[PDB]
């Protein structure tokens, strides 16, 4: 169902994805040890924070190894080039996974936006159905990727619309709660914001590759955006995010943040 399995590939498209998704497992988990040995230095009230990008370097590190694997599974050097064998490659797995992935995104920014009690509950329930309507949206539009293109528009309007109202609900906390935040991350927390606008956008461009670069060159293009992106919004992100959390985390008086901010 998806236009991966509509060509062959040469050894070097076949082999530049498998370095594209090899160095993206590299990378998440590479971040993984950074993330924690630096959790110790994260005051309480943040520190679930900087565990959430933990749990994302792994999910994240897990779904790359995953494609990986299904890539070089699902094709063999036959006759001068890559050619689909008995199992197949898909980019479904990814959508399964931003289930999981993209509410521990929200849910570590709203942490260090210093939300607490019943407006963090509900905002984190109204961020995690939106996302959750727009990935199943998604989902079942890149399902006709290669039958159906008018229906892949269709579901992607829909979903852009999921993907829109969760931006603003992102944009108003950001920029309501940009006030409480402590040692200069007020201005921090607007490069976030724009951060996630520029990396996230890049995942609805991928989904519509089909539709504007249907070919060998196409599939490359899309790993290619995915791994921009995955690196941007998870990586790139939570660097940010772990760098709020000891600043706030030494203005509110955390000694271990103090000292770990005071050693660099
Ligand atoms: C770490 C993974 C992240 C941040 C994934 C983000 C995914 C999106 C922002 C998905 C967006 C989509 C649209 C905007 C409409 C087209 C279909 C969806 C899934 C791709
Ligand atoms: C935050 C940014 C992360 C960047 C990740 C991407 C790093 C690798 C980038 C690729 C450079 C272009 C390589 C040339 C592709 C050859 C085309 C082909 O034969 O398939
Ligand atoms: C096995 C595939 C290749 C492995 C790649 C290993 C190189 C990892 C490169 C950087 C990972 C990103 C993590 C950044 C940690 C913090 C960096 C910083 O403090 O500036
Ligand atoms: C390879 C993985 C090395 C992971 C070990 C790091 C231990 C962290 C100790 C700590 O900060 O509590
Ligand atoms: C919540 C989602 C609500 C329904 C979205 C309906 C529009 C997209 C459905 C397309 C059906 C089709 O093309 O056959
Ligand atoms: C070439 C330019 C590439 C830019 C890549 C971005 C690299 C990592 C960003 C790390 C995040 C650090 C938080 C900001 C620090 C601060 O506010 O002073
Ligand atoms: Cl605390
Ligand atoms: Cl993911």
């Amino acid at each position: 169902k998806n236009i991966e399995s509509l060509f062959d590939y040469s050894a070097g498209q076949f082999e530049f994805i498998d370095h594209l998704l090899t160095m993206g497992v590299g990378v998440h988990f590479a971040a993984l040890i950074f993330f924690l040995v630096v959790s110790q230095f994260v005051a309480p009230k943040y520190r679930i924070a900087t565990a959430l990008s933990c749990i994302v370097m792994v999910s994240a590190g897990l779904i790359l190894n995953s494609q990986a694997v299904m890539w070089t599974d699902a094709y063999a050097y036959v006759d001068g080039s890559y050619q689909l064998q008995d199992l197949t490659f898909s980019n479904g797995y990814r959508y399964v996974n931003w289930m999981a992935t993209i509410p521990c995104l929200l849910l570590q920014l709203l942490i260090v936006l210093n939300l607490k009690g019943k407006e963090l509950f509900s905002t984190a329930t109204w961020l995690i159905l939106a996302a959750w309507g727009m990935i199943i949206t998604g989902y079942v539009g890149q399902l006709y990727e290669v039958d159906d293109i008018a229906q892949l528009m269709i579901w992607g309007a829909v979903s852009t619309a999921f993907f829109v109202v969760m931006n603003w609900i992102v944009g108003t906390k950001i920029f309501k709660n940009r006030a409480t935040m402590l040692g200069g991350t007020d201005s921090t927390i607007t490069k976030v914001f724009w951060l996630m606008m520029f990396a996230w956008t890049l995942y609805p461009i991928a989904y519509l590759v089909p539709a504007f670069m249907n070919n060998a060159d196409g599939v490359v293009l899309r790993q290619l955006l995915f791994t921009i992106a995955d690196i941007s919004s998870k990586v790139i992100y939570g660097l940010m995010i772990t760098y709020i959390a000891i600043q706030q985390s030494a203005a509110a008086g955390y000694v271990p943040a103090q000292q770990a901010l005071g050693r660099i």
